[PDB]
DNA sequence: TAACCGCGTTC
DNA sequence: TCTAGAACGCGGTTA
């Protein structure tokens, strides 16, 4: 009866609409049609599609389900319209010569839900004969509504779980309708999704709303003008501790529309009246705030909430709004007596976010997470301002936030407005523009297309594609609650992913001679090679014709020449090329250059057609033979079990009546104890080559849908390159021209690697958890064939030059100066051909080794007649020379370290920085500004031995720092410098039984400040290392630094007990510092960075107070 | 020593 | 409910 809700919030939705200015609106009446050929003489409105929802409605007994539309009209003004749309899944049979007995079994046994039946076909890739034109058959079940929808699953759900059960035992001598429902399909389609797909309609696009349906219109080219608003909350706050919307009230917020700033301020905690001022932190971002100051809190609540209402958005912004901002007011408006849904519309919804009908919530914290691509530690907003707008917002600390209020006012004024102008333009420049432009195709919501997994944003281009090639969608995958390998239960079961490999370590620059040793066989092959690498260089990798070419030979007889010198002079001590390679969209284009998808791949029961591939299965199982597992289990069925707290009539349970989960739980734990004992190994790994089928007939929806990605990402790779390419050719002089050149690089860029996301999410996709279309083998293969084409590219720069490292689809290598390198082909058009050697060189041999000849399309539908042709579309890219690389070594012999490097541009600027503790999240403070002080100077000095001597002077800069307990440092700068910060993905509560630096951290910030400062996840542990209980583990010795900002009674007390020391009355942070803790900390990382890259570069310490490893010291002695 | 875990990276 | 993947570094505990 749960209508009555849904029934009830229509109406409420209906009438949040209309006081918003979304009235529904229903198009005159139209007899005939034009067919979409003369739209203008259609009868109706033309709007653009700013949202939609699903919604009920009535005649106008139960509700109709349809669908909410939300348009900007081209008058300035709004309206909705709704579409009635029966929800529907299929029934599928186990013999298509009955399914009219299925026909009348259900149309009588769901007589009380159903609406309609129907029998329909579909193409299904799982079917014997499909390529010839054979169809699945099928019931389709209609309904009224989503609730009779699902009453129709419930009764079903018995049919199909009873037909999986054997049958039942009647005359044993004897020797069928519900038998012949074999499965239920395309169920779990979200009802809107469903109406989008079905009725192709999309947010973002102009349509015209008839009486016969929505028609687009395709001469409509830009987007409506939304209005929109961005908003802050500032709230105050006790010292040391979070937020309490139960008692902390807002102080202020500070907001945005559509370009103009305001400020509502709480007077009650504000001290003053504040003047009307303008923040501008950049020309391109205006901020002019006029204020409201209020006299109480409710004051506040009800003018923004009045605001709001006159200005009427459509998209309302925030950062982190979710979880922070809007429960926040939400709490704040409850305490007050106040309805924030009767007043703007919003409400949490089942997931606790906050959402409303008429206006999405665009958080972009969530556009960081999933789309910026930047690393965990800048995704705060002001390391996203930074990047993304390009200057330094204001920053004011956390605890001074509520007494600021009284003190100094104004300048908590201009923090909060600081959040705002960042909020507003981060959302205009970025967000927007991506969002709405996603929503035109993929059919979501704006709302959801902000917050989905890039993985089901693929799961939903790819179910567009199958519908309207009427291909019958699979069921979402299930893996099973256990699997076995020889006899064995498995705790883990993958592939073996990208090849990763540390080939060298040490500083490398452009100006810093190297020797190189030259395979003169190589330079044999690429001198065969040569004529038909660079015709491929033209003709493929240019797309145009040698015929066309003016000075083919003149660059072939160039580049012939510097091989056969490196040819006769094998040896040679020359400066360096840095150059990096890179393979574009490396799996997606393996994907689509062997036609990979999951329905492609095979087994022998079915199916040249067929191109075998190869990928490498990596098990993890416990060392128990079948033997032990069942003796555990039935052991564990003789003891007995809690139970779940319904009622507790009965407090105990046996094994056979657990799930059959927390059965396998319970097994997992016991078996890991009787290998420990029996075995002492508890997981053991194996390795297998597999071989599968692909076969190139196969219905290609995946394969291409993937290519129409890739392809929709390429176009902003390129103009991002195009843009960096004028930037080299503006005059430094002209500043505007520079300025926009580079906001339009870092726009593109931030486009494709939006796009990028997605694209390698079609691969990660296989690999999902409920994927419509799952297959280990694919990605298996995926993986494999790239950890062989990389290999390949690394043998030839092996020979003709030094590699520096590899991972996955790149490789960062050096070769000599002389070595050839780039090109210009020209055409009779006067036009250039770009070539660099290098790229080209490994190209033709990827194209020559890797080309997927088996490749089939159908070419005559009518006839199911195929075409047979080659296909290879891997390129490596190439970015270099630059001016220096410096690569890290591992404290234990013969390792490498992988991951992490430092590269420069020629201009002296950092070009990339992996890995190190200086991007990363939290870390040791002084590991971060050490590594970021360190790594610009290695471009110094003028020889090997002056770099590392410059660098070493950092280097005993920063030793002198600890060796002097930190005397040398005033106090603020040492809090910060010698702290660490860590982050609890969970609460406290779920590690039990394990010991953590940030554990203890949690464990004592709660007895301390409270336990509510673990009652989330989260959480930041700030700490030092003392250096009492002396010998102890670090773990134990971990006290937070907010106990430094306590009263001295409570100071002493915890830090007595904390260092095992009830004498201790000495409380001066510098003296419980375990100083020979960072020490060694600080020099670990300068044996890794500096001292042991240096002695694998034969130069003897440049830090003799970091000692060498043993290992080095006995190999230095030879 | 080697296995193993949590975090946050590079792909 | 909703949910892209594997390989790796490093501090830290534990067989
Ligand atoms: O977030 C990521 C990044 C990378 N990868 C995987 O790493 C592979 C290579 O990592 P790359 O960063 O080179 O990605 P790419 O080749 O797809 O893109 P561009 O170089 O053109 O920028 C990709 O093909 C993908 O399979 C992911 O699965 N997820
Ligand atoms: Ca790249
Ligand atoms: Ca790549």
């Amino acid at each position: 009866a749960l209508s009555a809700q849904q029934l009830l919030n229509a109406s409420k939705i209906d009438d949040i609409d209309s006081m918003m200015g979304f009235e529904r609106y229903v198009p005159p009446q139209y007899n005939g049609r034009f067919d979409a050929k003369d739209i203008d003489q259609i009868p109706g409105r033309v709007g653009w599609l700013t949202n939609m929802h699903a919604t009920l409605v009535s005649q106008e007994n139960q509700g109709i389900s349809g669908v909410d539309f939300y348009f900007l009209d081209e008058e300035g003004g709004s309206f909705k319209s709704t579409v009635v749309y029966d929800p529907y899944f299929f029934i599928a049979c186990n013999d298509e010569s009955r399914v009219n007995d299925v026909e009348e079994l259900v149309k009588k046994y769901l007589e009380s839900c159903l609406k309609s039946l129907q029998i329909i076909r579909k193409e299904d890739l799982t079917m014997d004969n499909h390529l010839l034109g054979l169809q699945k058959t099928l019931i389709k079940l209609s309904f009224v509504n989503s609730n009779q929808l699902f009453e129709a699953r419930k009764l079903l759900r018995p049919i199909l779980q009873d037909n999986a059960n054997n049958n039942v035992q009647r005359n044993i001598y004897n020797v069928d309708a519900k038998h012949l429902i074999e499965d239920i399909r395309e169920y779990d389609v979200p009802y809107h999704v469903r109406v989008s797909i079905d009725k192709d309609i999309r947010v973002g696009k102009w349509y015209k709303v008839t009486q016969q349906g929505f028609i687009e219109d395709t001469r409509k080219i830009a987007f409506a003008d939304p209005v929109v608003m961005a908003f802050a909350i500032a709230t105050t706050k006790p010292p040391l501790k979070f937020p309490d919307s139960a008692v902390d009230q807002i102080m202020m917020i500070s907001y945005m529309i559509d370009g103009e700033g305001f400020l509502i301020t709480n007077r009650e905690i504000i001290s003053e009246d504040i003047e009307d001022f303008e923040y501008t932190p950049k020309p391109e971002y205006p901020g002019f705030f006029t204020i409201f100051n209020e006299n109480d809190e409710v004051a506040l609540l009800q003018r923004f909430f009045e605001h709001i209402r006159d200005v009427r958005p459509t998209v309302i912004s925030t950062f982190n709004g979710d979880f922070f901002d809007w429960p926040f007011i939400h709490n704040r408006s409850k305490i007050h007596g106040l309805d924030m849904f009767d007043e703007i519309g919003f409400a949490p919804d089942a997931e606790g976010e906050y959402k409303s009908s008429y206006c999405s919530h665009m958080d972009c914290f969530r556009w960081v997470k999933r789309d910026s691509y930047l690393p965990q530690g800048s995704q705060g907003l002001k390391a996203v301002t930074q990047s993304k707008l390009g200057y330094n917002p204001i920053e004011l600390d956390p605890e001074l936030m509520t007494p600021y209020a009284f003190e100094k006012p104004q300048h908590l004024s201009e923090y909060s407005v600081s959040d705002a102008v960042a909020t507003y333009y981060l959302y205009m420049k970025y967000v927007h523009p991506f969002i709405f432009s996603l929503c035109t195709i993929i059919p979501l919501n704006p709302d959801e297309t902000l917050r989905k997994g890039t993985g089901t944003l693929c799961e939903m281009l790819l179910m567009v594609q199958a519908y309207q090639h009427n291909i019958l969608l699979p069921n979402k995958h299930t893996d099973p609650i256990e699997r076995f390998y020889d006899g064995h239960l498995l705790e883990s079961e993958t592939y073996v992913g990208g090849h990763v490999e540390s080939l060298e370590a040490g500083v490398f620059r452009s100006d810093l001679k190297n020797e190189f040793k030259i395979d003169p066989s190589a330079i044999d092959e690429l001198l065969q090679e040569l004529p038909e690498a660079l015709k491929f260089s033209v003709e493929v990798e240019n797309k145009s014709s040698v015929d066309k070419v003016t000075n083919f030979e003149e660059i072939k007889n160039q580049i012939t020449q510097k091989l056969l010198e490196l040819k006769e002079n094998n040896i040679r001590n020359e400066l360096p090329l840095i150059y990096h390679v890179d393979v574009a969209s490396m799996y997606p284009n393996i994907m689509t250059t062997n036609r990979l998808q999951p329905d492609s791949i095979k087994a022998e029961r079915d199916c040249t057609c067929a191109r075998k591939l190869k990928w490498a299965w990596r098990g993890e199982f416990f060392p128990s033979k079948m033997d032990e597992y069942n003796m555990i289990k039935r052991a564990l069925q003789n003891e007995t079990f809690p139970n779940k707290n319904k009622f507790s009539k009965k407090k105990v349970l046996t094994f056979d009546e657990l799930s059959y989960a927390d059965q396998v739980i319970h097994i997992k734990k016991r078996l890991t104890e009787y290998s420990r004992k029996v075995y002492h190994r508890v997981k053991v790994s194996e390795i297998v080559e597999r071989e599968a089928i692909v076969c190139q007939r196969e219905n290609p929806f995946y394969v291409d849908t993937v290519k129409s990605f890739r392809d929709r990402r390429y176009e902003f790779k390129g103009l991002a390159k195009t843009w960096k390419g004028n930037l080299s050719k503006i005059d430094p002089s002209d500043k505007h021209a520079r300025d926009e050149a580079k906001k339009m690089i870092v726009l593109y860029d931030s486009l494709q690697l939006a796009h990028k996301v997605i694209l390698v999410s079609f691969y990660g996709y296989v690999m999902r958890k409920g994927s419509r279309w799952y297959s280990m083998e694919m990605a298996g293969i995926t993986c494999l064939t790239g950890a062989t084409i990389i290999q390949m590219a690394r043998a030839l720069v092996e020979r003709v030059g030094r590699p520096l490292e590899l991972d996955t689809d790149g490789i960062w290598c050096i070769l000599p100066k002389s070595f050839p390198e780039t090109y210009f082909f020209t055409l009779e058009n006067g036009k250039k051909l770009y070539l660099s050697y290098p790229c080209s060189m490994l190209n033709y041999r990827v194209h020559q080794k890797f080309t997927n000849h088996q490749y089939q399309e159908l070419k005559d539908p009518l006839n199911y007649i195929y075409e047979t042709h080659s296909e290879n579309t891997i390129f490596f890219e190439v970015d270099g020379p630059y001016k220096a690389m410096i690569l890290p070594s591992s404290k234990e012999e013969g390792k490498g370290i992988k991951k992490r490097y430092a590269v420069f541009n020629e201009d002296g600027s950092l070009a990339e920085l992996k890995g190190f503790e200086l991007k990363r999240r939290g870390e040791l403070q002084l590991i971060k500004n050490f590594q970021s002080d360190i790594f610009k100077v290695f471009l110094e000095g003028d020889t090997l031995e002056g770099c590392y001597s410059a660098v070493a002077s950092v280097c005993n800069r920063w030793l002198d720092v600890l060796d002097s307990h930190g005397l040398m440092l005033e106090d603020e700068d040492l809090v910060s410098l010698i702290c660490e910060n860590r982050s609890m993905s969970k609460t406290l509560k779920e590690y039990e039984g394990q010991k953590s630096t940030s554990i203890t951290t949690a464990r004592r910030l709660g007895d301390f400040l409270g336990e509510d400062m673990v009652k989330d996840k989260g959480l930041q542990c700030k700490y030092i290392i003392s250096s009492k209980p002396f010998n102890a583990p670090v773990t134990e010795r971990a006290i937070p630094v907010a106990i430094f900002s306590a009263d001295i009674p409570i100071k002493r007390s915890f830090l007595r007990r904390w260092t095992l020391d009830p004498s201790l009355e000495d409380l001066d942070i510098r003296t419980i510092i375990d100083w020979g803790y960072y020490r060694e900390r600080l020099g670990s990382a300068i044996q890794k960075i500096i001292t042991i890259p240096a002695a694998l570069q034969g130069v003897s310490n440049p830090v003799p107070r970091v000692e060498h490893p043993d290992w080095l010291k006995r190999k230095i002695a030879t």
